[PDB]
């Protein structure tokens, strides 16, 4: 029969997945951008209109990579001159377009090299960060109001996060939060003054005669962390002659006693904001609820209104404490916390009451709270069919927790077992996004009766195309390690024959709270390996995995590099015993945390694996950042966990690599997992006389995602795997 | 028959070459160190005595890596705490041992971290450099005299060379020169104030949490060069309260007009010193002869006594203008210069006469002047048998240039065709060092009649050992490219059969004035490749090669990366046509300049080569240092030679690498050929979609010579070559 899914198909993206990215602008309408122009859709009937023609900016004179329409509908923020920084951060130039007078605003424009910009929640106010300082614009064409003056490159950050906060706690560059109606603008300030710098070379274009040395404040495990402060400013009480006044919100006392972090800020009402703080020993977190004092101007956070969230088995939250969802009056809220049984479920709080009431329970977990009406609470969980790798939308009646309704489970159980959702402003309508096991399916629904309004995108075009190619299949199942079940998935070659013995590749990540076994549909390298090369690509979620309760997730607490790598070995051991696996050809590969695990496995001396590839792996935890490492490892001091820090390195296992074929890959400009980590691995291997393969990627970071580097690394890795298996 | 010469033999040095390193202390005696103690030998009779027992320093409390006996015989300088810097530079601790009172001097000792130390030519005076300043010690136990105060790390160097002067012009760290009887101490001062810095990471031991950034003043092609000044101080006119007075010798005017270098300093007499200066455009050099003015204290360099040495076909000298050899009265001198025919021969000068008289001539070259008596001039050349890859000692009668006698040619023409020599103080005796084609042979001779006194070392032990192993053979011959003959050598596998077709590896260097085809005996990687793997390892000396006249050497003037790489291709092309070469398996490899050539060849699109290895290659000349690059390339400016600078890069040929298997290797701590050079090569290959192999060596420099890295790189390269050939 026809052709298979080739490497070129993957690298050249011959089989494209269609999406349906919409942006709700009201409770009844959403904007649906296209290649050319933006349309506005009526959710109820489905009729649309052109919001603005593609031609509108034919002669803008700049390539626009992104737009942003004020909640007003009145203005359009045009982003261009994009220059990526870290995972989320970047700088760009901005122009505002008046949709009213259809004129491009040319006076008092936003400066170039702006670090961040955001419209207020309602009007058309603007808040942006430039040169590490915050600026507010009440009107697009009016002069800016400077809010901060302490901004200082690599030292003081106002309104934006520093390297570690961007990557580890906020997953964003932005560090500013508008109040609901736009009156107040809250923000955090980070001080990196004494944070050590990581320095590495950047070669740039061939014409650069001397390499440049990049240096960024980066706190490695146990090093000096950046400090943080929080402020709130009334954007309605600013002159044009008076330097704005930011009111600081400090403490709590339980946090100030030592190193700590700001891990969450969520507005409750127009005059109430909630803040969550975490101790450097991410065992203990505290939430403060603060109110604006009218005839005083300051903010007060009544103790008694603060809630403590701690863990005795591990750290707090999956990656960081969950965000609260306040009721209309801000007098109560719902937030996901760990059960007394170790499972994450929704707990209901009264802002001034210590104990909360769990509204959901069971041996499954709530992934997230998606919407909250006065009537219901909508959330996504993996309860359905008891499979932790599945996701479905559910709604629970606030009047009776007994009444929970699954809104996605039965829509199409064969094709859809993994959903994400997007609600309109007042949750009157919602879009469901099915991403597997079948082809992605996007639909619209109305909340009143949960009626399906219509299909938005069903990827029928991709479907027709794929029936002419021998596609691999996916098996999602579990095995049983002493009492507990652990899930795994296998990308099976077309025409799988359980009678035959196939070579197997263990695709691994295995970081804390990770999940590599799910019902998501994917077209990746594994697809090619199975379809064209007839290689089985498996993934296993062992100890340390997430979404299955803390007994499993917290198993590797203070013990990274132990049970999670061991279970990976044990899984392969069980796979090679299912009958369709050639135990003479079992390989393993991983990126990031998976690179670390891959390396630890290859250096375990288990003998189970013939070869393996590690891409940008961590080699010893003292080299990785403080916020992430310490969360699971504690401090690298003899009084705390130094011994295990020293026992879990890859280099200490160098000798065992004599029994395997290892390929080490790393980008030279990796600001996240520093090239240093692989430099130390290679050195320990050389010092022990172990031969291996290596490949550096000049000027590529942790993603090694530039077009050319991407195709090149996957091509290099394909040759390596085939050589090992053929 | 028995075994072959294996990789392990090479890496573990199972077959050791014996040497006979002696150190003349007089015109009749020499010191011959041993593993344990130092002996003193009488050259005439051969009888010896113990100069000092090994036990002498049993409880010194430090490992002594080197000794240095004052020309006095009175003191012994003990060097320990050695810490290597660049190719020649390093720091160490020193202790002086009084051989008279057999006591270790403990007062006013030389400081630790001393950069350089040297005894005066006769007495026991000491001159050392510490913290970039010069210090003189008239007596080992007496306080030091500070000579300079401008010393400043990475900025001002007194008595020592900066990075580029150490590597490119003086081939030494030392930048100070004692006068004949020790009265005067001359020295150079280097200013790196505005020299750009090369910065790169050094990872150090696993325990280093943050990598360190190394920065060294390094002028890349066309950048700002360091400036130099010269001084002479009378070490007999120093108090202990008065700051010493250094008399500066400036100019010449023809040099001061622009950028220039100090390329040689040679004392003529007790009160006369010669200096050679070179313009940044190393086309023109000027020699100054300066005399000490008694009743004035300063030094005067009479114009009329200065000699200009320039070249119209290329640069001056092989690497730098040759050194002069003055007659007893310092009124005349002999120095090697290029012929009117382009061949380097000895020219005789009268210090105050413009034109010199050539005392030797012919289509061969004088390699170096080894000794000068009032009677004869001893020199080494490649005249014998007309083979430029051979070396022999000759003596020419100063009274009649017609009388030239070869002193080594016939000693043992079968085993010895490559000699080096070592004369006693007054050239009364000399040791000959035969290094090929047979096993190294060391002998002693007396100059009066050139009588052979006795054999010092004949490597008979190694000889007995090697007759039990299938050793490869070496073929030295030449081919003819349009009128001119170009030499090559081939390491042939044991039992070579011209009827069989062997795979061939082109071992290449090819830099300007290089020679890879000679009669030297070697036990290296090539030995293993031929003996055990039956691979022919050839080397070719094409355009640009040295020791054959300027028509050949200067052929690549201002044109690096052209004829020298082309001829390498042409050679392989002719080798694959000799009948015993499998043209389907021809590879090429090189280090340093040879890495550059290897890369240029592999990217030439010739198709002649299947695979190739480049170790620490230069990729584009603007990345290499000024002194070396500019000597052959001129300046990288549109007014000079920028176009060719841009036309001779490796990356510009990236596309052509699709036809070959390439292995790129480079040490991350390469202070000479910066990792940057390979980083840019890999990047251009990735951008073009070319797959290749790579290997970085963490913390290794240009030599990748640490024990573990050395074994590892040659092991990695052996696998690569075998895979390409098998
Ligand atoms: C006889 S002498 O007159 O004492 C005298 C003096 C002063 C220098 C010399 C000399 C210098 C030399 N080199 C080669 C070298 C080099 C070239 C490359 F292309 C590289 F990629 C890396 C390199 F290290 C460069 N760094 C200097 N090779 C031989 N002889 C010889």
């Amino acid at each position: 029969s026809r052709k298979t899914y080739t490497l070129t198909d993957y690298l050249k993206n011959t089989y494209r997945l269609k999406l349906y990215s919409l942006r709700w602008i009201s409770d009844h309408e959403y904007l649906y951008k296209q290649e050319n122009n933006i349309l506005v859709f009526n959710a109820e009937y489905g009729n649309s209109s052109v919001f603005l023609e593609n031609s509108t900016f034919d002669e803008f004179g700049h390539s626009i990579n992104d737009y942003s329409i004020s909640p007003d509908g009145q203005f359009i923020l045009l982003e261009y001159n994009y220059v990526k920084q870290w995972r989320h951060s970047y700088t760009a130039s901005y122009d505002i377009y008046d949709l009213n007078k259809r004129q491009l605003i040319t006076e008092e424009r936003i400066p170039n090299n702006t670090q961040w910009v955001t419209w207020s929640p309602v009007g058309h106010k603007l808040a942006y960060v430039w040169n590490n300082d915050i600026y507010v614009k009440i009107e697009p064409n009016l002069p800016s109001y400077r809010i901060t003056w302490t901004g200082k490159e690599d030292i003081i950050y106002n309104g934006i996060t520093d390297w570690v906060y961007e990557e580890e706690v906020f997953s964003a560059y932005s560090a500013l939060w508008w109040s609901p109606n736009g009156t107040f603008l809250a923000y955090a300030q980070f001080n990196d003054t004494e944070v050590p710098l990581i320095e590495y070379s950047f070669y740039s274009d061939e014409s650069l005669q001397y390499p440049k040395t990049v240096r960024v404040p980066y706190p490695k495990a146990g090093a000096v962390n950046p400090t943080v402060k929080f402020f709130v400013v009334n954007t309605d009480s600013l002159s044009s002659v008076t330097n704005a006044t930011s009111i600081q919100i400090t403490a709590p006392a339980s946090m100030l006693i030592g190193d700590h972090y700001l891990c969450d800020v969520t507005w409750a009402t127009q005059e109430r904001i909630s803040l969550q703080w975490l101790r450097r020993i991410q065992n203990y977190s505290v939430m403060d609820i603060c109110d604006y004092d009218e005839s005083s101007g300051r903010w007060n956070c009544l103790v008694a209104r603060q809630h403590i969230e701690m863990s005795t088995t591990g750290w707090v939250g999956r990656f960081r404490p969950s965000e609260p969802h306040f009721t209309l009056d801000g007098n109560s809220f719902y937030k996901i916390i760990s059960n007394e049984e170790g499972y994450r479920h929704i707990c209901y709080f009264q802002i001034d009451k210590k104990d909360c009431t769990f509204i959901t329970k069971g041996t499954w977990e709530v992934i997230g709270i998606e919407a909250l009406t006065s009537d219901y609470l909508y959330y996504i969980s993996n309860e359905y069919k008891g499979m932790p790798g599945g996701r479905n939308l559910y709604k629970i009646q606030l009047s009776d927790y007994t009444k929970v309704t699954c809104l996605s489970c039965e829509l199409n159980p064969e094709r859809c077992q993994y959903y994400s959702v997007s609600f309109s402003k007042e949750a009157k309508y919602y879009q469901l996004r099915c991403s597997g096991p079948g082809l992605p399916l996007y639909t619209l629904h109305s909340s009143v009766n949960d009626k399906g309004l219509r299909v938005l995108e069903d990827n029928s075009a991709l479907d027709k195309m794929l029936q002419n190619v021998q596609m691999p299949s996916k098996k999602l199942d579990f095995i049983i390690l002493n009492e507990t079940k652990f899930w795994y998935q296998m990308i099976l070659p077309p025409h799988f024959d359980k009678s035959k013995k196939y070579p197997l590749l263990l695709d691994v990540y295995a970081g804390p709270c990770s999940q590599k076994a799910d019902t998501v549909f994917r077209l990746n390298w594994a697809t090619y390996l199975a379809s064209t090369e007839n290689i089985i690509v498996a993934s296993f979620d062992g100890r340390g995995s997430g979404y299955q309760g803390d007994k499993i997730m917290h198993a590797i607490n203070r013990r990274l590099g132990t049970f999670e790598v061991e279970d990976q070995i044990e899984a392969a051991r069980q796979f090679s015993k299912m009958g369709f696996v050639d135990n003479k050809r079992i390989a393993i590969w991983g990126w990031s945390y998976g690179g670390y695990v891959t390396s630890m496995v290859l250096g375990s001396g288990s003998g189970v694996f013939k070869c393996g590839i590690a891409v940008a792996p961590v080699s010893r935890w003292e080299y990785y950042d403080s916020v992430y490492t310490e969360r699971y490892m504690g401090l690298p001091t003899p009084e705390d966990n130094l011994d295990h820090y020293r026992n879990s390195t890859v280099m200490s296992r160098a000798e065992n690599f004599k029994q395997v074929e290892y390929l080490l890959i790393h980008g030279t400009a990796d600001d996240n997992v520093h090239f240093q980590q692989s430099a130390q691995i290679s050195k320990a291997l050389v010092d022990v006389g172990v031969d291996f393969q290596a490949m550096w990627y000049t000027d590529e970071d942790h993603g090694i995602a530039s077009s050319t580097a991407h195709q090149h690394i996957y091509t290099h890795m394909s040759h390596f795997i085939k050589q090992c298996f053929s």
